[PDB]
């Protein structure tokens, strides 16, 4: 007669877990027990990194926020104990010295004088200071992409225009950033010489940078002939347009990559959770994927991953910390002379004589 | 392999495939373009693939003796055909025309003032300016205009289920569709009553249901008002396409020769109910075509459908269904008459 | 009262279509075999055990 | 302008055998292994052997999943393998056997009172599909009633056996003879279409069933058999209906044998496909239930293990095609029948031929 319809749980929690870092906005990590299986080498999982590679399509990745997900932000953000992740997430600035950088500001004084004009820019970079944080400017510039504006303390608001290089990656799934120069007199695919930073300080240099779009069609037996020349298509291959974010795109791929320098830096200050956390040694492994969009655009990132790879993958929060500031303080480590580069198959890999020191693949824009 | 039927119709433009093994003529239909015309709801969805690729060029059919008026439709020309065209509900044309004015060249897609339009251009024309292209006067598409608030919003979704509203006992309430397509388009204001809802494809075990999301309220009127938020245009081009349905059927109707003479194909209503299942829940006489060939038993086949329709459109409301009720029920709409379903429809797919 | 499954395995997504996937007690069919009413009295005994 | 596009990808899906009705499976590569690696299941199969325990199979779909069946069994070419699953019969004499005809209509007498005939097993009919009707004892037994070309009634009354073998997650059929006054297990004596042909036969056969108490980590002891119990263990009473459900195993079985006969007219689609040599190892993988009880089963199972336990669909439809003809290809007096374990397993003296271990049904 009189009837009420409730729900129910979708109990899964024998895979117990935790999470590492809880402070950190990129290198914060999730750790499960494997549940399937029996052995114990425990996998991990960074969503927050995930997720910032996911919104290099800023559309796509934030189309479903427009109109349910009107959740509490506000308690969230007034919460009197603000989390660093949390604030980031909804592009508010943070103090915090660890999460926040000085190098490169240049760039972010030409994002908010962009936005600044029709978006309340204050609360994500305050003007004049030096210091501030990559991730919050990368996520207000992807937002800003998808349409939305924010509310300096609450939320954001699906009203602002949409930008057209956010909607023409709709039609994309795959995507590879790459350097780009001009050698032999012609445009040509090397090595990140140059650090993010370095970019930052000179805008100019990011022009030098470049991407590959490519789709996900539903039939096999890819490279017939060839399915990317005409199901692919680059970045500064797009018709100019006032509308069309190219620079900002470029400004944000190159901040998030700054913001996961930065957070590798302050890992090295985290001892006791390194420490404490010594036998998670999918760390390495998880990073060296997860990273796989910034490797070819960060001269120190590469060379991380080249490491990484070289022994096989096993390295727990302390032993990726310790030789990412090694790197770090000693510059270059190895010599790259020997090594060459090459493109296969839709593959950006480092080839030293018929050894593959590297190889990465294209990222997904889910 | 296959065959294509009735090729002047641009709906009804039939795909046949001879895959039946009990005979020769045992043979799979499929509708092109009307796949297309129900997937065009989510218009960025649908059109986000051309926005960087190939163009190609209409004058060239202008030039032919014998020009084919499915890519025109497609590419929203005003064809001349009176089976194609039509006069009911032409102010719609004439207020789109005008809501965005003269920011894009609209003679090409509907001519001043003129008592005589195509819904399917119309409809076409709707849905590529509201993803955010501009026709140029040489018949081709520019990416360059501004984009729609309501269509980047679709992308999140891909089912969509509309239906009729009305102020029933003081509160807002599902109830039959009390009009018609073409009364919608000439009241204008009518059209208020419309609403529908977004699905998101949840998961699956061993079903082929999909989940509609929210039935409480977050239905197309609940999104907040806004200039560019074209909630009106999104309604136009859906009432658009039914009438293009309508009146495609109008002309099937008039085929009696062609019909007649490929009178076999028993798989055609039953593809066609199944393809065309949005409009059920907003017209008399799609819903009355639909009932028909349901308690039919499908096996329909193209002369049947003729003098059907030709008997629904002459006869006004054939039955009546006050007896009936309508109840939304895990997110498919259906029609019960006591215990029976006498009808029952899933919601579409827009991408 | 409403009854629902103990959904398939997933280490982290908090519904499966929770609304969906569940039922009430007043919703089921009516049969003579159905032992509603007993099955609310029931409850309620229970509880009126646990009371005193 | 600079740089140039370079990537794009094609992942896509596909399924294979849709015609059969157990032998259907999905062609799916590993998903770690970017090379084509290809794996199979069998999701008809899977349902066919957790179907066992009726109640448990069918108790989500009392309230959950009425849907619109008509549709689905209205179509001018209808799918045998969802319409088996509704227990219709077919005339596909690929999917069909005239063999054991009897048995079907000692099921159709004692259940005449609730089933219309005709939709289920037209009477006086040579041949039948045994999947229908294992489906049909099925679902009677859980508590449901058909209907013709419309979705099943949950209205019937629920049988004693369903109710019982609710709290039972692992089963292990096995045959029986009398042996030195004793009974004892024993290798099977004759197939599953002489044994339907020969209902009174059916006393012969017998399944164990088993708990599952992941509760414990403590591994199993000899209480693994006290948990346990036995089909003819159980009381005797009219409504546990030991003699349908014994039925129904058989049928699955001689649906199963059948449609593996069919399936040798597969070459061009077998070929087409033989890089899957995974496909006999899944096959072995989910048929621990059926192989205790018949010959040519057992014969097919032990050369997919001397094979390797891997081999392409091709390869399987061959070597059964030449059991069938040859009969038994080879004498397994040498080899003798164990309980080691619990498993039930045959040895030629040390070495083991063949090994099964219960099966998950509920």
């Amino acid at each position: 007669d009189n009837t009420v319809r409730v729900g129910v749980s979708r109990n899964t929690s024998g895979a117990a877990g935790q999470t590492l870092f809880r402070n950190f906005y990129l290198l914060r990590c999730n750790i499960l027990a494997d549940g399937r299986n029996a052995t114990k080498a425990v996998q991990s999982h960074f969503p927050f990194l995930s997720r910032a590679v996911r919104c290099l399509s800023p559309l796509a990745a934030h189309c479903a926020d427009r109109t349910l997900r009107r959740d509490n932000v506000k308690q969230i953000l007034t919460r009197e104990l603000p989390f660093s992740s949390d604030l980031i997430n909804y592009a508010h600035h943070v103090n915090s010295s660890s999460l926040t950088t000085s190098q490169g500001v240049e760039a972010a004084r030409l994002v908010a004088q962009v936005y600044g004009e029709q978006v309340p820019f204050d609360h994500i970079y305050p003007t004049g200071s030096a210091t501030y944080c990559p991730g919050a400017i990368a996520n207000a510039i992807s937002r800003i992409m998808a349409g939305f504006v924010p509310r300096e303390g609450d939320d954001f608001a699906p009203s602002g225009p949409i930008d057209y290089l956010a909607a023409d990656l709709i039609a994309y799934k795959f995507v590879l950033p790459y350097m780009l120069d001009m050698v032999d007199g012609r445009p040509q695919i090397v090595l990140p010489s140059h650090t993010v930073e370095e970019m930052l300080t000179n805008t100019s240099l990011l022009n030098s940078i470049d991407a590959s779009f490519g789709i996900e069609a539903r039939s096999d037996q890819r490279m017939t002939r060839d399915a990317a020349e005409m199901s692919s298509r680059s970045l500064n291959e797009l018709e100019d347009h006032d509308q069309r974010g190219r620079m900002p795109w470029k400004i944000m791929l190159g901040m998030m990559a700054a913001q996961l320098k930065v957070e590798l830096d302050a890992l090295a200050d985290e001892r006791t959770e390194s420490q404490a956390n010594a036998h998670v040694t999918s760390f390495g492994s998880r990073l060296f994927n997860q990273m796989s969009a910034f490797v070819t655009i960060d001269h120190e990132l590469m060379e991380l991953a080249l490491l990484i790879k070289e022994q096989g993958f096993a390295m727990n929060p302390g032993q990726i910390a310790s030789k990412w500031s090694l790197i770090r303080r000693s510059g270059p480590t190895r010599p790259l002379s020997g090594a060459r580069l090459e493109i296969r198959n839709g593959n950006w890999m480092i080839r030293e004589g018929d050894q593959t020191l590297l190889s990465v693949s294209p990222a997904r824009m889910a």
